[PDB]
């Protein structure tokens, strides 16, 4: 089985496992963000662990599969597209609790070394019907973010 | 195909460290810098986990897939993690980072990507001091600046 772990860096805090029993079975993520405003916030795997540049160097959603933007949920979307994670009030803590199949620690779509990015407005889920929809999900800036990294166990 | 990788380093000092791989089967070369570092030998390896949940420490101990002991990257028995000292010439300057490794890739049961580049406070000593420390961390004492190695644009 398999661990990794992301620490968000910028205007929010919190830690993100994501844990995956077999190479055929979904990520689980889970972990805690905190400092969120109120609303939805997109929540993306990104390219590039990179962040010589802040969140910007983190690149484009991860895209190995080569499709538009949507939601975890949608026919098209970014194998990095996890949706939103929502604060249900301001200054709270927002629990992180989501599964995906198209992300893995493992093989082509492994998110190992990538960048785990938090966005400032909701993600649309690629239904605004502009270019910014269908790449973005027109979330907006990137309030925080990290490097995923091997965790223990 | 090429492979490239990325550490930003946060603490005590700061620096961007870059990872370049040709092949599968070649060597890694590491360049980039340094800024802060007190005049000397500050050890400087590769821990398993990229994990910052408590600052560097949860980083854990030198990488070391091969279950060995620790040792400088020339040494017959060391950790794949094992890159030595980098060694600051003056006080508060930019150290160079320049690197050649084989042991460490940036891929298949070596690669680097997602663990963690920590500098140290003091020298290594290369698993040649004469106490258990050296055999398992170099006697390089404080994590004084860390960061995940990541994957970078080609
Ligand atoms: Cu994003
Ligand atoms: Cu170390
Ligand atoms: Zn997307
Ligand atoms: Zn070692």
């Amino acid at each position: 089985p398999a661990k990794a772990v992301c620490v968000l860096r910028g205007d929010v805090s919190g830690t993100v496992f994501f844990d995956q029993q077999d190479e055929k079975s979904p990520v689980v993520v889970s972990g805690e963000v905190q400092g969120l405003t109120k609303g939805k916030h997109g929540f993306h795997v990104h390219e590039f662990g990179d962040n010589t540049n802040g969140c910007t160097s983190a690149g484009a959603h991860f895209n190995p599969e080569k499709q538009d933007h949507g939601g975890p949920s949608s026919a098209v979307r970014h194998v990095g597209d996890l949706g939103n994670i929502e604060a249900i009030e301001d200054a709270g803590v927002t629990k992180v609790s989501i599964q995906d199949s198209q992300i893995s620690l493992h093989g082509p779509n492994s998110i190992i070394g990538r960048t785990l990015v938090v966005h400032a407005d909701p993600d649309d889920l690629g239904l605004g019907g502009n270019e910014l929809s269908k790449t973005t999900g027109n979330a907006g800036g990137r309030i925080a973010c990290g490097v995923i990294g091997l965790a223990k166990i």
